[PDB]
């Protein structure tokens, strides 16, 4: 569910998922098309591409489990559903964290018509 995600977003970077992350760029929160704007956004982008491989799961209501050893996100075993999910949201927790230093508010809130281009996963 989006629950554990938001929740695993804050923990790592110290913002919240909603607004920060809902509508950054061309993939954080809507998915759609375009080229992604930056590293947040391509974050957003091997995430939607993520929940793709996983296409009779729900992952914005299946709620999964996960604890940190020391720092570190370990999902537990529950569901496959909840498995696979658990691991794609950890790597966008991961990757955000890892791009902080480049993310920019000029992205949050971006109109559509900027997002155009191809991008297969
Ligand atoms: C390309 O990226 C995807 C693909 C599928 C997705 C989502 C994102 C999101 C999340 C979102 O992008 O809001 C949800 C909830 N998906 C599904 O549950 C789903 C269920 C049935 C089918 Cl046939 C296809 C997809
Ligand atoms: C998945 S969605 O329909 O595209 N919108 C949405 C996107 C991201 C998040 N979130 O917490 O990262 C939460 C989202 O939706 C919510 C809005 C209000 C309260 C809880 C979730």
């Amino acid at each position: 569910s989006l629950l554990e995600f938001g929740k695993m977003i804050l923990e790592e970077t110290g913002k919240l998922a909603i607004p920060s992350y809902s509508s950054y760029g061309c993939y954080c929160g809507w998915g759609g098309k375009g080229t992604p704007k930056d590293a947040t956004d391509r974050c957003c982008f091997v995430h939607d591409c993520c929940y793709g491989n996983l296409p009779d799961c729900n992952p914005k209501s299946d709620r999964y489990k996960y604890k940190r050893v020391n720092g570190a996100i370990v999902c537990e075993k529950g569901t496959s559903c909840e498995n696979r999910i658990c691991e794609c949201d950890k790597a966008a927790a991961i990757c955000f964290r890892q791009n902080l230093n480049t993310y920019s508010k000029k992205y949050m809130l971006y109109p559509d018509f900027l997002c155009k281009g191809e991008l297969k996963c």
